Order: C-alpha cells, then sequence, then structure tokens
C-alpha cells in the first residue's frame, strides 16, 4: 500500500514540513489561490522525484489543488526517509526508500501506476525522465517491438526486467497507460534532453511541459541551489577543509557555475573544464582556470562532474588522481563516473553513501553517493526557498496540461513569461525585496506594459 | 579632411594599438583570416562609434579587409583623442574629439556621410544608432513628411536643424544615402531597441544585424565589461575611498549586474534596484538588498543608473541625496538622470567631466560627465580585450551583410551560434584557457556534434 | 571507559586513517618524537571536544610516550564514533554526544581518576573547565568558601561534583593541584580564565596560551568558523543562505570567520561590536555594522561570537520574526538567553534543533540549545585546520613537561621559531612552495634567512 | 617666510580643501571635538611630511587646536604645490616646491626650526625621521663629537654641509633645540628603524610616539589604502583587463594582502610568493596559489612587488616572463625590480610612467614608474578617508607627548591603544557604523571596562 522505510519518522517529517512551509511561500501562494477552485480534482498523478521534504510541499499542494497522486523517488539515495514517511501517514501512496536498490527502484517506479481501482493515471510529475520512458518503452514492446534486447548497462537491464514483468502481470497495461496520459512535466535538463529526442523522432504521443526552463526554475535551482548544496553534500561527506585545496569542476553550465560558486565560496581554488568555447570563455572571466581533467587529475583534491554526459571521469583519470582524493558527480545520472570499471577494486565502506576505493598501487579514493547526485545523496539536496520556486513552476505545468489539455499538441513547451514573472514576484516578499513600478511612460519608453512582461520572449537574464 | 582633437598625439595612440593588438586576438585572428581575400573591397563604411584605442583596432581591422571607412564617435565625452589622432594620421577620415558639443557631434555625424567622390556610402556600423536614425528621419523629411517639428530637447533640436542644414546644401542627399545602404550592423541595446521600433512600425528599409545580443557581446561586453569599467570611471573622477560605501545600482540587466560586481568587487556595498521581478530576485539571490530609489536615496554614497529608460534618477531623489553624494549614468543616453532638471543650480566644474552641483540647502552632489556613460567619460570604458569578443562580431556582421546581402530582408537578425562559438573559441588561447574535446560517442550521447554548436538555439548560459 | 556505543569503533577508525592524511602536522610529530618519547612519564588528564581530530592528537600524545585519560568539553560536541575507536585502543575515554551536566563533571572528575590512586601530572584544557575544577576543589578543601551561591544549574552539578568528591576522597583536589607540571589551553575563553588567575596570583603553575599561536588564533578561530559555522547551520535546518540575512555578534577572530562562513555561502551579513577597532574593519570589510536591538527583528539568522554574556537577550528574542535561527560558536551557553526561555512551549525537531514558541505564537529555530554550534549542528573545524591547533598542543605539552624548571606561575606562548615550524609543516599538504631569501636579501631587512621573520609582535 | 611654487595657485588649493575635507571625517571631527578645549594652544609644531592637500587638512587640524605650525615636504617630489600655497595664504611657514633641490630640500628643513620670536620648537611631526635626526646629529656635533666627517653619499654631504652652515650661522642652535624638544611622533618604519637605534645607544633625549604601529594607521595605510589604489594604477596606466587573468603577488604581509584583495576583486587570479611560512599559509588559506616566481614567470600576465626587499623581480624573471606582461612595485622604493639591470634593452615610453621594455628576442614588457611606487606613479596616491585615520594618529600623538610630556621616559612608545581605539571611533559615524555598548556587567565578565581599550596590548586583530 505504501513502502517507506520507517513510518516512526512521520512526526519528525511533519515538524520539518511545518519549517519548510514558511520557507517555501510559491506553493503556500498556490494553495490559497487555487484551494477552492480546484483546478486538479480529478487529477490521477504519477510523480517521479526526489522523494524529499521539498517534494513532500509539492505534494500536499497538488493535493489541497484537489489531485490524488502515487509518488516514488527518481534516484536510490535522494529519499529522505521522514520526508517519505509523513507523507505515507496521510494515507497518500509512496514508494521511497534512501538506499533503495536498483530492481526496488523500478519496482516503485511501476508502482506509482498502480492505482486501486484499476485505472491508470493521467498525469505524469517527472524528474530526470524515468517514469515517461517506462511508460513508453513499454507500450512499444507490448506493440511488437524489439527494445528489450541488447541492454547497455545493468541498470537497463534492470528497467526490461520489470517491463518484462508488468506485461505478463497485467498484460496491456503499457499500451493502455500511454493513452490515458494527458500530459507531461519535467522538472530537469537530463529529462528535458530526453523529451527532445522523443519528439525529434515522433516518438511523443502527448504533450510535455519543460519545466526545467522556465527562467526561475533553471537560472535559480540549476546554479543557487548547487551553490548551496554540491558543498553541503561533499561537507557531510568527507568533513574536508575547503581552504587550500583545488577542486576541478567539469562543466561550467548552469550546474557547473553553481558548483563552482559553491567551492569557490567555501575557499577552494576552482579549476574548470569545458568542450563548448562560450562556456569556457566564460569561466575564465569568472576568474577559474580553464583545464582539461587529463591535465589537472593528477593533482587535485576534489573532482567534480556536472555535465549530464558520460565517460567524463574514467578509469584513466582515477588512476593518475593522487591519495584520497574526493570524487563525485552532481548530474542527474551516475554514468559521469566510470563506477562499473572500479568495482574490481577494494571497496571499504566508511558510512552510507561514503566509500574508500584502493588502487593496485595502494592510492586511495573517496567516492560520494557511489557516483549519484552527491548533494542528494550525501545531505539533502537544494533547500526548500529555490525549491519553492521550481516546484511553482510544476504547479503551473500540472494545471495547463490537465486544465486546457486540447490547447497543446504533442511536442514540448515551455511556461509563457507572465507566469515566470509570477514566480518570481511570489518569492520577492519573502526577502524584504523592494519592486519598483513603471510609470506609464517610462513603460512606453522602453515597450512594455507597467505589468510586464519586462523582456523579449528570447532574452537570456 | 578630419577633425580630432591634436594629430601630435597620433604616435602615443599608436604606442597604444600595438598593446592593444596583443589584447584582440579576435580582431587579428580575422585580419589573418581574411586579409588576402578581402570580402570588404568595395564597402563604403560609415561608423559611429566610441572612437576609443579599441575602436581604433576595430577601424584598421575593417580596412586590412578591404573597406574604406569615414568615422565619427557616438557620444561627445567618449573619444580618446591620442587613438583619434592615430586614425587619423593613417588618413583615414575620422571626426571626434573628447568634449566636444552637441552641434559638434551632428556636424561629425553627418561627415561620415561625405564621401570625396561625391558617392553614398554603402554600409552603416553603429551604436546607439544615431546615424542609423538620420539618415531615415532626413530621408523622411525629405519625402515631405513632417519628422521636424515639435522637438522635444536640446539635442532633438540640433538634430534638427543639421538635417535642415544638410538639406538645403545638398538636396536629395538623404533619400539617395538611404537608397545605398546594402546594411546596418547595431552594437547595443538601447539603438537594438531602436531598431526593433522602425521593423515594428515598417520603417526599417535594409536589414541590420543585431550584434549586441551574440551571446560573445551581451554576455561579456555588456556584464564583464562594466565590471572592469564602472569603478574605474569613479575613482578616476573622484578619488573616493570605496570600501565603506553603499552604492545603489538602479537596474539589474547585463549592465547592472555588471556594475554591481564593478562596486562590490572594490569593497562598496550594492544595493540595487529593478522593476523585473526575475531580475529583482536574481539581485537578491546574488546577497544583495534589493531597495526602491525612493527609500535608498537618502543615504546613499554613490548612486548609478544601468537601465537604458529615462527618468531613473530624479530631482526628487537629488534632493534627498546626502551632501557629496555621487551622481552617474552607465546607460547609453543622458536622460536616464534629470540632468536638466539641474541646470537651474549652482555649478563649480571640478575637472574635466566632474561638476559639483550645489543645492538651496548648500548640499552638494558630484555628478559624473554630465550624467552620460561614465565609464567612457571619465575614463576609459572597456578594456581592449573584451571589446575585441564585440568587435570581431561586428567584423562578422559588416562581412554577411556587405557579401551576401541579397539573403536577408528588411528585419533585424543576430548571427548564428556556430559563429557565436567561433568568436568565443578565438579568445580561449590568450587566456590559457584549454578545450576539452567531446568523443563521438558523448557528443552522440547529448546530441550535438563534436564540432558544434553545443547549445539548442535559446539556450540561456 | 564511558562512550555511546562501542561498536562505532571501526567506523571511527575509517576515519581516522583519513584523517591523518589530512594532519600533516601530528603525524610529523610522530615522526619527530616517536622514537625520542619525550613525555614518557606524562598522565595527562585532557578535556577538549572529542572528534575525530582531537583523536588524532590523543594518537599523537600516546606514540610520544603519554599515558592520557579523556572527556570532552561540551556535553553536544563529542562524535561518538571517535569517542570509540579511541576507547577501543584502551585509552579511558568519557564522552557521550548529548550527554546531562551531572554526567558532563562527572566525567571531568573521571579524567583525573587513575586506576593506581596516583594523581595527573599534565593538563590538556579548552575552556578551562578541567583547570577550573581542580583549582576550585583545592581551595574548597582548604577551607575558603567557594561552593556557595551557585549562578547557574550548571555551577549547581560543579559544586555537588566537588563535595561528592571531597567526601569520596579528602585531599584529592590540594594533592592533585600540587601535582600538576603545567596547563596547555586551547581557545580565547580558556585563555582569559587564566589571566583572571594569574592576576589574583591563583595561577600554581606554569600554563601555555596555545589559542595566541599565531597559526592557532588566525586559522583555527578564523578559518576553522569559516569551514564550520554555516556547516552546522546547515546540518540543522537545512535553510537557503541566499537571499537571507544573518547578524553577526562580534568581529574578532571568531565574528571574522563566521562573517565569511555566511557571506561566501550567500548571506547579507550584517555585524555588531564593542570595540571601535574592529567594527571599522567590519565596515572596511563591506559589512553593515548594527546593533542588534536595532537589527533584531528583520535578522533571518543571529548567531553569537564573543565569549561574553548576555548578548543575544529575551528581549532581543521577544522582537525576532518567526522562524529565525539563533544559534552561538562562542565557547559557553551564556552567550543567549536560553534559562530565559525554559519555561516556554519547546518542541524537538531532532537532535540539537528546537522550535521554541513564544505567547504570542512567534517560533525560534535554536541550535544546539545555545552551546557551539559548529560542533554540537556538525563536526567542529576539519581536520586541516585542527592539525595546526594540535601541533601547538603537542609543542606546549612537550615544552611543560620536559622543561618545567624553565617556566614560573604564568600564562606564556611559544615562540614564533616554533609558530613558524607549525605553518612550515602544513605547506606541502596544499602544494605551496615557499621562497628562500638570498644570504644579501636576508641581510637586507634584518633577519636571517632560517627565520624567524617577523618582530614580537607583527599582527600578520 | 614661506617657500611655495606659486602663491596664485592658493586658491585653487583651497577649493581641492573643500572636497577632500569631507572624505576626512576623522580629521574634521577632531577640530569639532577639540577645538574649543585648544589642548595645543601652546604647541610650536616643526612638521616634516610629504606636502599633499591631504597633509593641508592635518595642518589645519592643528592649527584648530591652537597649535603654531611650521612645515616641509619629507621629499622632494611629493609637493602638490597648490596645497602649499594654500597653506602659505593661511600665513603659516611652509616650504616646499614639488622638485626641488636636495640642497633646498635642507634648507627648508632647517627653515621650521626658525621662528621668527626667535625660540625654539618644542614639538616634531615627522615623517621618515630627516627633521629629528638634524637636530640631534647637529648637537652631536655642538658637543664635539666628530659626526660631519665621513659622509657615506653625496645627499649625506648635502645634510653635513647644512648642518655646518646653520651651526657657523647660529653658534648653540642644535644644543638648544635639542633641549626643547618636548616629543616627536614618527609616521614611518624607517623614521621608527632610526629612533630605536638612538635609544638603544642612549641618544634619544625625549619621548618619541611610533605611529606606524597603530592598528588604525599600519591597517589603513599598508592594507586598505593599497587595496583602493593597486587595481586603479595599473588601470590607468595600461588599461588592461583584469578578469582572466593571471597576476603574481610577490610577498603576503599587509600590502601584498591588500594587493591581492584589490586584484582578486576586479576579477583577475591571484598567485602569490613568500619567505615567511605564516604568511604563506594565510595565503594558500585565502584560496590563493602560493608560488615561487622562479616558476610562475613565464606564464604571469602581471606581477607586482610588494616585499620592501630588493632583487624581488630579476632580470632572469623578466626574460622568462611572456610579451606583455605588465611589471610593477608598490613596495618601496625602488630596487624591488631590477630596473636598472634592464637599461641596455630597447625602452619606448608609452606615456608617463608607462615603459615598454623590448628585449634581444622581441619580447616586450610594460613597465610601471619606472619600477618605483605605482600607485602614487600611476595614480594618486591613498585615498582621502585612508590618510584621514593615519593623520588623525598623528594628531592623537601630539597632543598625547604635548600634553603628558612627564608621563613618558626618553623612549619610543606605541601610540596608546585608547588613542587607537579613538581614532576608529572618529571614523564610525560618516560609514553609518554603529557601536554597541557593555553593560557594566558585560564588561567586567571579560575584563575590562565599558569605555576600553577593549584588547590586550598585543591582540592581533
Ligand atoms: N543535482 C542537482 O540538484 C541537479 C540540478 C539540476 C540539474 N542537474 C543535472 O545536472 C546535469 C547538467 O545540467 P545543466 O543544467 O548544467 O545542463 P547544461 O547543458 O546547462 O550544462 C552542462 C554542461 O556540460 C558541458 N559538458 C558536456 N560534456 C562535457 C565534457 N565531456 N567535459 C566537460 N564539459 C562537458 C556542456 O557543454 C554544458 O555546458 C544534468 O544531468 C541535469 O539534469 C542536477
Ligand atoms: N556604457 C557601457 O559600456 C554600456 C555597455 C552595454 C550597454 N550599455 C547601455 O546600458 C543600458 C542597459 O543595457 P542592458 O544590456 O543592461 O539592458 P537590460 O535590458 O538587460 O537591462 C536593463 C534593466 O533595467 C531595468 N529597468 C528598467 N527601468 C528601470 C527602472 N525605472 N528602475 C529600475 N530598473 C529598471 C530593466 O528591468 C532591465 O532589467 C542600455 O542603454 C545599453 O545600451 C552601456
Ligand atoms: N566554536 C569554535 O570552534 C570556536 C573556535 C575558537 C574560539 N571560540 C570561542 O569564540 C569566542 C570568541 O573568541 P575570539 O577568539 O573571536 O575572541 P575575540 O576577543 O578575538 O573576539 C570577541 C569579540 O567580541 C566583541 N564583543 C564582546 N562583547 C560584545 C557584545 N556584547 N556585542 C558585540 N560584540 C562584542 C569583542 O569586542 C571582541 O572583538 C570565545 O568564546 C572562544 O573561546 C570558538
Ligand atoms: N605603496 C604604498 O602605498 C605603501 C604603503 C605602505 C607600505 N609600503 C611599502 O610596502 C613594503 C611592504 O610593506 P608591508 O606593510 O607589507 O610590510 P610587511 O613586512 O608586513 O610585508 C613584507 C612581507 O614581504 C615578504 N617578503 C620579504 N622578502 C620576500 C621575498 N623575497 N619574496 C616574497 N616575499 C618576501 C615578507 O615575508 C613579509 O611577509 C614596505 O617597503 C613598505 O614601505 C607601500
Ligand atoms: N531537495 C530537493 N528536493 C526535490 N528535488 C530536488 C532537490 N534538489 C534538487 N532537486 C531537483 O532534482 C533535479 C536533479 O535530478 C533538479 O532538476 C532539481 O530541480
Ligand atoms: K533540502
Ligand atoms: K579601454
Ligand atoms: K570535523
Amino acid at each position: 500500500s505504501m513502502v517507506v522505510k520507517d513510518i516512526s519518522l512521520a512526526d519528525w517529517g511533519r515538524k520539518e514540513l511545518d519549517i519548510a512551509e514558511t520557507e517555501m511561500p510559491g506553493l503556500m501562494a498556490a494553495r490559497e489561490e487555487f484551494g477552492k477552485s480546484q483546478p486538479l480534482k480529478g487529477a490521477r498523478i504519477s510523480g517521479s522525484l526526489h522523494m524529499t521534504i521539498q517534494t513532500a510541499v509539492l505534494i500536499e499542494t497538488l493535493k489541497v489543488l484537489g489531485a490524488e497522486v502515487r509518488w516514488a523517488s527518481c534516484n536510490i539515495f535522494s529519499t529522505q526517509d521522514h520526508a517519505a514517511a509523513a507523507i505515507a501517514a496521510t494515507g497518500t501512496p509512496v514508494f521511497a526508500v534512501k538506499g533503495e536498490t536498483l530492481e526496488e527502484y523500478w519496482t516503485y517506479t511501476d508502482q506509482i501506476f498502480q492505482w486501486p481501482d484499476g485505472e491508470p493515471s493521467n498525469m505524469i510529475l517527472d524528474d530526470g525522465g524515468d517514469a515517461t520512458m517506462y511508460i513508453l518503452i513499454g507500450a512499444r514492446a507490448e506493440a511488437g517491438e524489439d527494445v528489450l534486447s541488447n541492454p547497455q548497462s545493468e541498470e537497463e537491464e534492470v528497467l526490461f526486467a520489470q517491463i518484462k514483468k508488468r506485461m505478463a502481470a497485467t498484460p496491456g497495461f503499457f499500451t493502455k497507460q500511454r493513452a490515458a496520459i494527458k500530459g507531461v512535466t519535467e522538472e530537469t535538463t537530463t529529462g528535458v534532453n530526453r523529451l527532445y529526442q522523443l519528439q525529434k523522432k515522433g516518438l511523443l504521443p502527448f504533450p510535455a511541459i519543460n519545466v526545467n526552463d522556465s527562467v526561475t526554475k533553471s537560472k535559480f535551482d540549476n546554479k543557487y541551489g548547487c551553490k548551496e548544496s554540491l558543498v553541503d553534500g561533499i561537507r557531510r561527506g568527507t568533513d574536508v577543509m575547503m581552504a587550500g585545496k583545488v577542486a576541478v569542476v567539469c562543466g561550467y553550465g548552469d550546474v557547473g557555475k553553481g558548483s563552482a560558486q559553491s567551492l569557490a565560496g567555501a575557499g577552494a581554488r576552482v579549476k574548470v573544464t569545458e568542450v563548448d568555447p562560450i562556456c569556457a570563455l566564460q569561466a575564465a572571466m569568472d576568474g577559474f582556470e580553464v583545464v582539461t581533467l587529463d591535465d589537472a587529475a593528477s593533482t587535485a583534491d576534489i573532482v567534480v562532474t556536472t555535465t549530464g554526459n558520460k565517460d567524463v571521469i574514467t578509469i584513466d583519470h582515477m588512476r593518475k588522481m593522487k591519495d584520497m582524493c574526493i570524487v563525485g558527480n552532481i548530474g542527474h545520472f551516475d554514468n559521469e563516473i566510470q563506477v562499473a570499471a572500479l568495482r574490481n577494486l577494494k571497496w571499504t565502506n566508511v558510512k552510507p553513501q561514503v566509500d574508500l576505493i584502493e588502487f593496485p598501487d595502494g592510492k586511495r579514493l573517496i567516492l560520494l553517493s557511489e557516483g549519484r547526485l552527491l548533494n542528494l545523496g550525501n545531505a539533502t539536496g537544494h533547500p526548500s526557498f529555490v525549491m519553492s520556486a521550481s516546484f511553482t513552476n510544476q504547479v503551473l505545468g500540472q494545471i495547463e496540461l490537465f486544465t486546457r489539455t486540447d490547447a497543446y499538441k504533442n511536442e514540448v513547451y515551455v511556461l509563457p513569461k507572465h507566469l515566470d514573472e509570477k514566480v518570481a514576484r511570489l518569492h520577492l516578499d519573502k526577502l524584504g525585496a523592494k519592486l519598483t513600478v513603471l510609470s506609464e511612460e517610462q513603460a512606453a519608453y522602453i515597450g512594455v506594459t507597467p505589468q510586464g512582461p519586462f523582456k523579449s520572449e528570447h532574452y537570456r537574464y
């Protein structure tokens, strides 16, 4: 009916939720505005998104708006057990344990679609595309397409076996559920990229709102969020001194940028790697030495990958690294580091999400969260405030695709700027940030209304 | 023939160009790449752009590409005399003096179009849109439209007089010149906004390249440039101690962002104003107190405007200010501050571009560059390296519109991403910034090619 | 031995393996003095936060020949896995995270109770509690009225512990006092206490002020707090730093580190001070300098760093806004008027995190019940910076044990050449390459190429 | 009665003062607090200190507190002629002309001891110790010691010639002047050095206050002052871009620490060299790479020296540097850089205080101020606020010695901490910094009084 680590943690979860709500004015404002109206009454939402305290506040907001939901995490180490307990105790089905196996993970992703009345979900709230991919690959398998062979990875084999179990247990499930989905809201860059791949190949059968690319998501969550929680995760994992140390940051997109500020602000000296010349130029301009990991690996104290790509930190890199160098990843998936390549070496667990890996020559590495997003694995992810900006976009995205589904075609959308502006505006008071108002004449003079939007569609901020 | 302050400054100018070239790899790469093939042979370029050492390197670069140019500055205080002189000494006609009057400014603007063979220019390279407007408003006047009446500013009246003057001396001039322009490239936000007004009204009769919105322009020039050059201007103008002082930055776009960094990085404590809630939330997140000038004026030590709007610092604000508060503008035009409203009071010149204005109660203000761009007025504007990234776009813009004019409609375009990435790429070596190369598998994995472009069309960086 | 759970020892040992690679000072001292055993015969009573870092120190003192008995100097600052690892070696330790006041003082007394019945001969102290216990006890034994009118609950427990000891083994305090060759004192608040003793003629043995080594006060107190303040506030509250206003009370070494901690994490810092010079430094460093009276009502975070008392009062706490976070990183829990909060409704959120509700409904988040939140809510300063602090401790123990007769009953600091050696020992770890003076250069500036490089009272 | 370059420039001097005063709250507040009580009535002060506008404000402050004064520069080139003029217009004897002869210099030093009533000085206010040493050496000569033979330098022969001139002219002048000095204050490290040697050899015949080691003066000059004026100097000189650049700072004392902050704050990436392991460890902990100039020279873009040593940047380093490396000294005071060693290479002057030096292989260097102090050479020295903190120390020292002469032995003393604190208080209000007051209970608790001093004699702050 629910799967959590320990239901007795509910009370603790609840207390922290009391606190988080005072930090999340966006979601609370959505409860005020849409509670009575109940725009999501009739919504049947399967959520796949880090089961944190922040996600719990979102979940309860969705419910206040009329939705029924079933939830699971989008990572095996990112759950906050007391958050999961507190949500479970309300009766909302949740399947999320910090430290679950891969098999369990896919079992749980499946569970979010298994409603008691035997009818399907009609909405997906996704982070990384795992729930979306599960349905769409499932359905194609059910249509006879050969899509469950030649598994590239362990994780992929486990995903396949889970699709096979579901096909056998309830034939027609995927087909039926693919058709039942009114729309999906996608939270993160890696997820959005998967959406665009689908659209480009004509494999997206319903509309998606790209939540990541709201300005109040990508330029806040991905950047400030990582600034807050990257060093947090490293610190809890290792308790290492930042001052005096060299940290190499692989990638200089939004996450990479935030990550560099996280480390720099703590006193580490930051070096950056990149493949995009524009982002690399930014990094240099921002004061950072721009290197390759091939050149910088053997003298780094800390190495962090932020790319969304793969094989960024390889076994060759890790052999060069000096004793006790700290290795971690804060991009969505664990393949940015070649962890699988380290499995034939001697591992000593230090504590949860902290492992000492020993090379033939006696050199040791400290690996965080087994190569999974270390901010959520080693700590608690992004603070409540920033998550409020992200999740308010999520709420608006859900309202759009559920209540105005016919306005949308089978493609990836972003929310309109006036909504983006609304989201930021909701978070200003909380910080005691006083906004100036344009005179009618000033607005005229620069080509806008006093009410906004204030920028052209593709302004970059 | 030419008009500069003092032709004997040429040697100094020349020595600073030898140095400046080592700081502008973008422009020097273009000379190597397009020198022999001479894509601008037959170009007759009228340039209206701050006549600085940086612009001088651009001018020589355009000549090396085959172009013949005639130049003027786009601001009465922004010239560097020794740069103007070095350019005049090569025989290129240049009409720019630091501290020219309004009348002189328009006389020079007109001169850039007066070729010795009596034939019109065929290209414009513009910053602010003054040279473009002149031709266009002049042409309309010639067609009998009533565009020369009810002038709002002293500046508007002198522009009208100059247009009439030219109409009488050489009838048909504006119309024959309008028709002869193959294209215009526009440098800055305020100019680009003017262009969009035109296009919108159907009043753009040729293609325009919006250089401002190149990523390697807006996110570098407008941000990092002002970071370098705002306090530079304030220090040269006032020698005030920064640590311990409170500065108010009005606006938090690309310029306000850089301006804030400029002051903070020098030790001042920075408060920010904004009308855009997303930009305000960025400023609060960046650790700045977000206030209204109404509330903050009376205790500020420094007040700077960066909006490109008008009437941002009013007479009411300046009244509230404390004795010796420094006031400046770094947006494109002198109407952001209500300087006209100060003409009423007792001025005392302190030195070039620094005035002490005394209110009735005896309260004094220090006004910088008479409320015009203080970075260029009180110092020398942005350093060479950043102007190289900015100006390398200009050169590519000219090459496009001059060699491929038939591919463009009467609209505002931006350069393609691959060119933006090229520009960045040409600046990496100068900084010892070494780029990583995607493996074939890696590029496939994220949906790009190893040669780029690496980001979707509207990626915000 | 008393620890939370001896089964944590393996975990503690793994983190010691790691900590050692971060603490080259201590490991160097093992190399230099291990065979020579300068502390052979030393019987050291240690009262210092029983963290992983302190565990590396303890093992270093043992490599040098010492026998030790250890207790923490704060009820919340122990890391149970460190305590366990140390206990597993056979070294007597008495330290549990979350001990009661009564337990604390039982453990402080335990560090002086050796199996053979003979007294300790050295004290390694942090905050002065172990030193005060012996000194106040010995005066009570000599008949002085020093155990009356207790001014706090904690003071009451101390008096009862002293009375309990005098009853069990009469004469213990007098004999232990006389048996102490010397004490080394780690922290500002402890040193302050020593100076008060010396001024009154109540210091009966030499003390090394380890806090005022440049490689301690200008590193530990500053960089240490830079690293660990925000750490403790994040683990306790997971609050967003960006966009928030934090008021730091005090701008000495710790207050300076603390401001950097919060600012570098995104918070906007305002600072209070009583010392005009320190205030001017704050303003020069870019911080708004305010009174808490004025700033209290709009702050999001308020942190005290003074070593003083009654800095954050009931009146301030009344003015604060709902969900304001309140903590202290000075040595003692009286900087904040915690006791004045005791009749209000408290709800525990989790260890060292409490929600306190006022009559009007306004709630505050108090960290570690007003005790050092870096050690309370996280794990204190990182190993590297503590290696600097603890290498000074080792050198100070060696001094007062091996050369006791060269010191009078006063507070001393280590000579500059030892201070420079400590810094030197930590350079390689960071890949910091030092330049060497030419003979002529040295002469030109009035030094030798070997150092010391600065005058006695150079401020750095 | 006065020697200045042009009494005509006096009105302009005054206009400069009006501005500078508003930036020197310390000295001004001194005037409001002590003006009425006239604690320097009866003072007859002989001053020797760079005759700048800042020093003019100091001077007038001394007169406001009742002091009668005669003044000269402590340097032949430091005099700002309109300051002198403004001061001589007061009726105050000033003997200072920018560019004065060495002979004339000593003649002006003598003139500050020649009062028209024929009686002697009773106080010396000194920077560098030339005015103190002149009286003391002269008096040793008049007591018959052989001290005017064996001049080490031709600059010393000017000294000795000048004492014999005065000895011959008015027998006993020196003996009687030495006996009349109540006390002297000293501003600089070199001046203190000389005095402390007098003291060690029983040659110090009166109390001296060492002001250089006040916290509010050593920190304000050395660190905050150089923080404000380093990057400023380098910009005015080269207009180079800081962002993206590597700057090597030689030495990490107070001047080095400020210099590092100046550069990092402007966007440069700072490396640091040191011989002192404590300072080096400070640098690494402040997040700077700690290197030897030997290793870092070939890739530096800016190298600045701050050591106060000699032969810091040698010809061997300069040969290794890349083309267009900028090289400067902010220490003291020439000879940190081996400039002379470069005199055979091709020098091309770019403008005042900026020289291009070319090596045999075409490698050029940009050298600032010929390797002398660049903050004075290319900028305008330290800001007024900075100098206000430092000159307020002189004042308080003067009051202290003049009014409590009896409390002092003939030794060098540092300024009492309560006065150091007083200096700070005097600047707090201008900054808007509000001081908290200890309760009587809090004060006893920590072992001080509510009035301070608040720290022990050797607290390092
Ligand atoms: N942990 C979190 O809380 C969190 C939050 C947001 C996003 N993410 C994840 O982080 C990843 C990155 O997100 P983003 O918003 O920064 O995307 P982004 O595209 O803005 O930036 C990724 C950057 O990595 C660079 N890159 C790619 N391959 C590289 C390589 N081999 N070496 C060096 N650089 C390389 C790209 O040029 C790009 O600039 C995604 O997986 C995203 O889903 C995680
Ligand atoms: N001097 C220079 O070196 C330089 C360089 C680049 C651009 N500019 C000029 O600076 C101006 C700003 O350009 P930008 O690139 O920053 O454009 P931008 O649109 O990114 O920034 C303008 C910002 O000002 C804000 N704003 C508008 N009116 C306001 C008001 N009344 N009060 C407070 N904030 C207000 C807007 O919300 C906007 O975010 C333009 O005129 C541009 O041409 C100057
Ligand atoms: N938590 C830790 O890991 C850690 C580390 C080192 C020191 N400490 C403790 O921190 C405390 C401070 O030590 P420090 O080394 O910074 O001492 P310090 O003397 O250098 O700093 C204390 C400052 O507080 C100021 N102050 C005093 N009362 C004040 C008041 N009522 N309001 C505002 N400011 C006031 C003083 O002027 C002084 O500048 C001591 O208790 C010390 O033992 C803790
Ligand atoms: N330009 C100015 O406005 C200004 C102002 C004050 C002082 N100064 C001058 O600056 C110099 C330094 O002053 P300070 O207050 O920093 O004194 P300081 O003694 O505090 O700093 C000197 C530092 O230089 C280091 N050093 C010495 N030789 C070195 C070498 N070969 N390589 C690397 N580091 C070396 C020393 O270890 C010491 O830490 C003095 O000569 C002083 O007169 C200049
Ligand atoms: N504490 C958190 N709770 C929920 N989601 C988070 C948290 N921190 C980061 N994320 C989200 O996780 C995604 C990374 O997979 C990002 O898109 C981000 O929005
Ligand atoms: K969190
Ligand atoms: K420039
Ligand atoms: K620790």
